[PDB]
């Protein structure tokens, strides 16, 4: 999680898409969905990002519809956005034990207990937090098994990006859980 505000320049694809669904949260606008192989993924937009501005207009107090409407009517050549990096999220670095454990239990993406004497306990991992990213890879909508897999095949350092459940459940309401599994960019960034 970067310590503040950056500008991205976006370009609609040939079909006039950018790859983005946005959600109104506490009078800001937040990234609910980044589509894989979209202009939004290429420029590095992330789940939970805050959009401060769209072409120099502040988003404060916009509806999800107005934000989507503004994106439709943009002069597609060049959309600029002002972005605050995943402000509802934190990153925890843990190290696996020789048994390959970081030392917690999760269910539908949500940490539910921390195991005594673990790297998770030592690093103050919290329950009632949804897993957003593992090693900078988005994992929202993946099955618990596939998250297990990404943890199993991770190296010994595991970086987890988490979000309080109440905030997570506010962001993903009105997005059917198959679109999350199917269409949320789950890939490693390109260079």
């Amino acid at each position: 999680i970067k310590q503040g505000i950056r500008e991205v320049i976006l370009c609609k694809d040939q079909d006039g898409k950018i790859g983005l669904r946005l959600k109104s949260i506490d009078n800001g606008i937040f990234v609910q969905l980044v589509q894989a192989n979209s202009p939004a993924s290429l420029v590095g937009l992330r789940f939970g990002d805050q959009v401060l501005q769209i072409n120099g207009e502040n988003c404060a107090g916009w509806s999800s519809d107005k934000a989507h409407k503004v994106l439709k009517q943009a002069f597609g050549e060049k959309i600029t956005m002002t972005i605050r990096d995943r402000p509802f999220e934190r990153t925890i670095t843990m190290h696996k034990d020789s048994t390959g454990h970081v030392g917690f239990i999760f269910k539908n993406g949500k940490i539910t207990s921390i195991v005594k004497d673990s790297s998770a306990a030592r690093n103050g991992l919290l329950t009632e937090h949804n897993i957003c990213e593992i090693n900078g890879q988005n994992v929202i909508g993946l099955k618990d098994s596939q998250i297990a897999d990404i943890l199993s095949t991770s190296g010994t350092v595991v970086t987890i990006t988490i979000m309080p459940a109440f905030i997570f459940e506010h962001i993903i309401k009105r997005m059917a859980p198959s679109i999350m599994k199917s269409l949320m960019d789950h890939t490693i960034p390109e260079v």
